[PDB]
């Protein structure tokens, strides 16, 4: 793809974190604390799910970043809608206001609903998320295998501002303690 210049310098937003998540100094990593991180609650976090949104909201234009989910078992990455249902439980759709992808199990799906299983032959380690605005377009691509097309969300219909949005998943197993980590530019 040649959407690298519409690169986006993206911080993560510390009042919608789940409160066992641990966020860095430089609000570009995250990752699952072992515990309660001592933050008072507030109506912004997500309760039921370790998730946390991206502080910029966009509007209009095209935009583009990039994550590192190295050595992870499991995580949700994509945008959603200002106005997502953040306490409780709920399914990542375009309905609910999610544009997402996740690995789950040793597989890739796409957040539509019912899910859509996804075709990656390289597990990437980096991952590329590509906004249209105007268009009504989310796209996914897998950095690793020279940023080759994982999805494409089309006919979108986006209904209010959107954010970054993370999911660093649990880490009952014991093997995805890793972060989700904003590559720079
Ligand atoms: O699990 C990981 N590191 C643990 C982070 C940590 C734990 C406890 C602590 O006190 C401070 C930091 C990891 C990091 C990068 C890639 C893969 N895995």
């Amino acid at each position: 793809h040649h959407h690298h210049h519409h690169m986006v310098h993206i911080t993560l937003d510390r009042n919608t974190a789940n409160s066992w998540l641990i966020i860095s100094k430089d609000r570009r990593q995250v990752r699952m604390g072992d515990t309660h991180q001592n933050v008072s609650d507030n109506k912004e976090r997500f309760s039921n799910y370790p998730m946390v949104l991206g502080a910029q909201r966009f509007s209009s234009g095209k935009m583009y970043w990039e994550v590192d989910v190295t050595q992870k078992e499991a995580w949700d990455l994509g945008v959603c809608r200002d106005s997502v249902q953040r306490k409780g439980q709920f399914s990542l759709s375009p309905e609910n206001g999610f544009w997402t992808i996740w690995l789950w199990q040793d597989s890739y799906e796409a957040g539509t609903s019912p899910q859509t299983t996804l075709h990656i032959q390289v597990p990437p380690c980096q991952i590329g998320i590509f906004v249209d605005y105007e268009a009504g377009v989310v796209s996914f691509y897998n950095i690793t295998d020279h940023g080759s097309l994982i999805y494409t969300f089309s006919e979108c219909v986006f209904a209010g501002p959107l954010r970054p949005f993370f999911n660093v998943g649990f880490n009952y197993s014991g093997g995805n303690a890793a972060p989700l980590k904003l590559c720079p530019l």
